[PDB]
């Protein structure tokens, strides 16, 4: 038996109201052949953004829509090299972010994560690390969980002062954002009043296909400041005219679903899971980094005077458990993920929980 | 009323038999949940390579998947920017080919579809006109419907030929390959078997979203030469890791169907608009072109001593039909296109027919 805890695409089974949403795919259908396009994009972009409350995206209604975050990404690599921008870009990140990048000739430079952890220190870090035109943050963070929003506003708002005052591109990706709703402290705000209210010139990018268990039958959505918008939205068409309006009207069932029960479908398993691989491995060589945002990947720290995060890797997956070694997230200096381990926590808890007591036994040597 | 004949997408209902798919969207939801992601690419790859009978590819077993053929089309886009390399691409056809590859810096030069219609001066007028190191064709072409089919093997050989003899990377989009299967003259060879025979370096593009009704919930595939496989592989990779097993699984049952009934739910409703619009448009100013095959979009030149493209489309479009103006197919030198028109024909034949009594009246009025 094998154990994939490699990937963070979401791989546990439908909630009871989701297998409502599996037993009228066949109405979902013939819906979207009879009605609009532009109505399933609507009613997906009002549903999205009204669960993440996002009110401002609504009103200034120019979000476009395109298969995965990476197609989304692309886009914005186009607009990069048009203009001759190079990119500073977070570190660790996943590192296919960095080849969609680099796999277009766009030049990367790093920039740690740790740049962002005082919100006393994020402007002068930012003035004296940042020394390209473009600057791509991912919040909240794949695979570390943090975010900005442990500053509340003023985070977001420093980085935001940062590239507006030395006329920086901002490129956000948002995909684990969903993962910060309905929490006390930590729910995200309006981002797009602050992006639009400061003038920065902006690509910020939602996902939905780290959030619901779809299939990777998804939509991702990108919006740019008004002043590149048209550039933006010309590059955009070549790329796709529509998205499916089938797989839009069923996304837009699974935003309404999690709406109705405040994520709670989503969180449980991320939070059974989580609990399971924090209670299996305390005191084992994999150390859990607390993350600020409980989000679909659980990171960890080899503790181990000799073995690194190759070995582990190796040991694991020798008994059929596949995790991710941290070269996979310090794009620009693989050697430096050498005391890091990501696993994937959007996964049947079953399994999950197999895997761990497997894990265990195997780091017990 | 509006009636959208522009974008080639395909807008017709389901079948009989392609309704019972639709029925079964929770059991195949419920197989690609539970199942490997593996099995549904290959169960996909084998039906669509069984199809359209190109066994070499599944030998070869090196297709990628992504989620549409523009998506394939950018990958190939960042080979070409990685190798420097120009391209000839065909003309006419659809822009949004020259744009997405424009939109990354490609350089782009036209080659006229004429240079295929006699297959003895292939060869030497590729020799003067393909002047770059790529060469990107369509096939069959989207507007024309113009295939090298029409010439047997003997068209595509006589390309291949060319490309290994002058060193030239081979770029084929063959979206609209469908349309020619069970053909009796023009049905597609196994392009596979001559492209790795050859031992030319090629991209080679294919799709389901032209052919069915499956509301864009589609795939594209892509497959490499041996020697630039490894690039193209680690390129591809960075764009996605997988497409859904669900539309993998949900596209195998379309394709499975049309191989049951020898596409004939696809080409007896692409044939009864196709006539209604040629019985409709005879006489007018709409000159019909016949195509090689039998694609999902209609050409017609403007016979008129003054009216454009540009001035059909603006009178149709003012009582609700919506054309395209050759302009968007001539993508080098769009005023070349003002002389066309484009029809989509993957649309339901009454919703088609009105449209076509609407299209003739508005023009019996210039
Ligand atoms: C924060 C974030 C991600 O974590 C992410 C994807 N995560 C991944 C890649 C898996 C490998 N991807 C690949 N080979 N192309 C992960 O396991 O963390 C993506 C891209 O999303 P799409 O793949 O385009 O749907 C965008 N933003
Ligand atoms: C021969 C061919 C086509 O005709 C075609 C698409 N036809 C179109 C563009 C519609 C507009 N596309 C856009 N704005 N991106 C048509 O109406 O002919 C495509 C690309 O397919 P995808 O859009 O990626 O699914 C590839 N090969």
């Amino acid at each position: 038996m094998k154990y994939n805890l490699a990937d963070a695409h979401t791989h546990q089974r439908q909630s009871a109201s989701q297998q409502s949403i599996v037993s009228r795919l066949p109405q979902l259908w013939y819906e979207a052949e009879e009605g609009l396009q532009a109505t399933y994009e609507k009613r997906f972009t009002e549903a999205f953004f009204q669960l993440h409350r996002q009110p401002t995206a609504l009103v200034k209604n120019k979000t476009m829509l395109s298969y995965a975050a990476s197609i989304s990404t692309m886009v914005a690599g186009m607009f990069l090299k048009k203009e001759r921008l190079a990119v500073t870009l977070i570190e660790p990140c996943f590192d296919n972010l960095y080849d969609v990048l680099a796999n277009m000739d766009v030049p990367l430079y790093p920039i740690d994560e740790s740049v962002f952890y005082d919100v006393d220190r994020i402007y002068p870090e930012l003035e004296r690390r940042v020394r390209t035109d473009a600057l791509f943050l991912v919040d909240p963070n794949n695979p570390t969980g943090f975010s900005l929003l442990r500053h509340g506003r003023k985070g977001f708002e420093e980085v935001v002062r940062f590239c507006k005052d030395h006329d920086k591109l901002l490129l956000i990706d948002f995909c684990f954002a969903s993962f910060t709703l309905f929490e006390p402290e930590l729910a995200r705000f309006d981002m797009y009043e602050l992006l639009e209210n400061s003038g920065v010139r902006y690509l910020a990018i939602e996902d939905t296909g780290k959030t619901w268990p779809v299939q990777d039958a998804k939509c991702a959505l990108i919006t740019a400041s008004d002043d590149i918008w048209e550039t933006v939205y010309n590059l955009h068409t070549s790329v796709l005219l529509n998205v499916s309006p089938f797989v839009l009207n069923m996304l837009t069932q699974y935003v309404r679903d999690s709406a109705a029960d405040r994520l709670a479908s989503v969180r449980e398993v991320l939070t059974r899971n989580r609990e399971c691989a924090r209670k299996t491995l305390d005191g084992s060589i994999l150390e859990y980094q607390e993350p600020v945002v409980k989000v679909s990947v659980a990171w960890f720290r080899v503790d181990h005077p000799e073995l690194t995060a190759t070995d582990v890797h190796r040991l694991l997956s020798a008994d059929g458990v596949y995790v991710l070694p941290g070269r996979y997230f310090y794009w620009s200096e693989p050697s430096k993920g050498d005391a890091y381990v990501r696993m994937a926590l959007a996964r049947e808890p079953e399994m999950f929980a197999d895997a761990m007591a497997l894990t265990r036994q195997v780091l017990d040597r």
